């Protein structure tokens, strides 16, 4: 669960378009170049504007969330994808699957009506979608192969803001980094950065690059602090692996208003025919 | 998941029962001896009566459930407490909740609204039943290991059956056998037999020692037909754990009226105080 590159993703995402264009295909009611049918791109799309949901969702969720939940949950999301298709099972559902199989999996003690209770809806709206989420549950614990713990980067975050607050008391005032930094982390979240780099590496490149933005520069910090390493990389490497986080979020697209409002529409009419009779 | 002894069973299951008598006293409102808790009998005898709570429910529900499905359910409500406390979560909601999880990985077609529709209760008691197997879904998985494939007899015994009715044309009218050895391998499935050996020889058992209830007996069947051999046995073993597992059901005790009532109040008494907060 932590992959060599943005192709070996692509692969797996297109592996799981044409998976179910096969199954729908099969069970007769569609001609396999049917625009009916998303392309990988779009479902890609669809999953970037669900996975902004999602963060919304917890971001409101009253019984106030913490951070290692949301983060588990956007994990579960982005893996169950790379081998399914959104066509097959709503990213409306699987994404409130995710926050409550996260909250669950890192026992945030909060009950399922409660959950559902944080939805703007009825009350059997809601318990409407206390019931979908019952019926993927084990499905999204499946598509994960039965590996749910999810190593999130908050924890060495807060382990390398100790490190420069001690080390360089000038900066004693990193509640501003925190902040700058914390918002530069949730950009890197809704890349493919969690499913391709160690947490260590993405709090380190979240704190480095947004102290950097700021204007501040240590550079004796890697070099006289980590001499230690625990993730794989002499220096050089690590520099450049901050360069590709830090591209892969300078090259991300986010979902467009109306083509959203398109891919909506084509997803809940393939939802609507029944291609997966 | 298929064990050695009764012993082993038995220590796992103390185990259990300590595990929460200490995490109860742990939690303060409570002393070591305290009348509140169940003995490791006393949780055995309120399982004996859940799970065949759980039969007579699989048995009326509605959408004609497969044998496959209240075997797989019935085999998770065992395992799940050979290391957790009918003091801890309760048996009516884990006995329902392997029930429902035994539908989903056997992939029997049935809706959660559609299964607590099975209940007698209001709907709004049947929609909160529908919440606790949420809660105990994913406790469920992980006390189970995540291995959720259970081999069940029915097949092999459908196999057995084939193989007599060819090969003795006489009793051509097995509608009788059937009948019978279905009526004994209930009896099986409610010892441990089904955590201590294969469902072949528990299939088998159910057989052999039905014709032979009716009197027939093929004294060339074991050796002409299984020489071949696919679950450990040179002929003898076999005939030894055929009078094992026959002993078992002989030596079972049900779950007696009054004392269950006594232990339900204790079970509920022992809910009813936060042993667990």
């Amino acid at each position: 669960w932590t992959f060599s590159s943005e192709e070996q993703l692509a692969r797996l995402r297109a592996d799981a378009n044409r998976k179910f264009r096969c199954k729908a295909v099969a069970n007769g009611k569609v001609l396999p170049n049917d625009p009916v049918f998303l392309e990988p791109h779009e479902e890609m799309t669809l999953c970037k504007y669900y996975e902004k949901r999602l963060l919304e969702f917890c971001s409101v969720f009253k019984p106030a969330m913490p951070r290692s939940v949301v983060g588990t949950a956007c994990m579960y999301f982005k893996r169950f994808y790379l081998n399914n298709s959104v066509m097959e099972y709503h990213p409306r559902i699987i994404m409130l699957t995710c926050a409550f199989l996260a909250c669950k999996v890192d026992e945030f003690n909060v009950s399922s009506p409660q959950f559902v209770g944080n939805l703007r809806e009825s009350p059997l709206g809601q318990e409407k979608a206390l019931e979908q989420i019952l019926e993927y549950e084990l499905l999204l614990i499946q598509q994960l192969n039965f590996h749910l713990i999810v190593h999130n980067p908050y924890r060495p975050f807060e382990g390398f803001l100790i490190d420069l607050k001690t080390r360089y008391p000038i900066l004693e005032n990193p509640e501003i980094l925190r902040k700058t930094a914390d918002d530069f982390l949730n950009r890197i979240a809704l890349t493919d950065a969690y499913l391709l780099y160690t947490p260590s590496q993405i709090a380190l490149t979240a704190i480095l690059s947004s102290a950097s933005r700021a204007g501040i520069t240590m550079e004796s910090y890697l070099s006289e602090s980590l001499m230690l390493k625990e993730n794989r990389t002499c220096l050089s490497q690590l520099l450049d692996i901050m360069k590709s986080m830090r591209n892969l979020v300078k090259k991300y697209e986010p979902p467009r208003s109306e083509e959203v409002a398109v891919l909506k529409q084509k997803l809940d009419r393939c939802h609507s025919a029944e291609l997966a009779l």
